[PDB]
């Protein structure tokens, strides 16, 4: 029955609230302004280092880049929000890799959203199985305990 | 084990405070700069939460259901670190060590959040109930979650 949040923020305009509930899936929802209309690459990364010093994803396993419904992929690939016309990203997704508790815990990681989309690690390349070529990351947020 | 967060508010006010740690003592240490001279209230909070800036952190952290005190005193809050102090240049350079917070276990301070204040923390020495509560350190200046490093 634990609960999580983090806000995001960055050098840019993007600022959002994401909220996170929990062996039990974890719910992840909330919004995010200022993105430019598209989808945005999403993922908890290694280091609650508030965005370029969060580290690589969150990847516990040593695994290569996935979409969050492949048996490949970082407990952080979570999947890319999509921001409409006005910028806004209504996120609600619910996700069975990452945890807050246990051995994918990812209270104290930081949560990361991107300039771009997320190619899922199906891009033919090798920054494909890293990270997605998703871009710049315009926002980050330590998990916290809500 | 090491954990980091970077302070930040509505002001002047950023740091970043670094965290290394069993049972051992936690080191704690980094800077602080926009901090009038003086003392500063410091302490870890119960909450990781930042929705309402700083005021969502909820009270300082309190796992063993104690009144604040100073550091060293025998009943504090888990959470109650000593006042940080800023110079003329308006800059704490912090180096604590404690052995109450841990960033591994039950007293875990990594996903809550550490906070830095407008006043001097009291220690709980003082005339009123809130002392035994808050330190009288007075409003929230700058915070952050404390993240893994
Ligand atoms: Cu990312
Ligand atoms: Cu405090
Ligand atoms: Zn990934
Ligand atoms: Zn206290």
């Amino acid at each position: 029955a634990t609960k999580a949040v983090c806000v995001l923020k960055g050098d840019g305009p993007v600022q959002g609230i994401i909220n996170f509930e929990q062996n039990g899936p974890v719910k992840v929802w909330g919004s995010i302004k200022g993105l430019t209309e598209g989808l945005h690459g999403f993922h908890v990364h290694e280091f609650g280092d508030n965005c370029t010093s969060a580290g690589p994803h969150f990847n516990p396993l040593s695994r290569k880049h996935g979409g969050p419904k492949d048996e490949e992929r970082h407990v952080g690939d979570l999947r890319n929000v999509t921001a409409d016309k006005d910028g806004v990203a209504d996120v609600s997704i619910e996700d069975s890799v990452i945890s807050l508790s246990g051995d994918h815990c990812i209270i104290g990681r930081t949560l990361v959203v991107h300039e771009k989309a997320d190619d899922l690690g199906k891009g033919g390349n090798e920054e494909s199985t890293k990270t997605g070529n998703a871009g710049s990351r315009l926002a980050c947020g330590v998990i916290g305990i809500a």
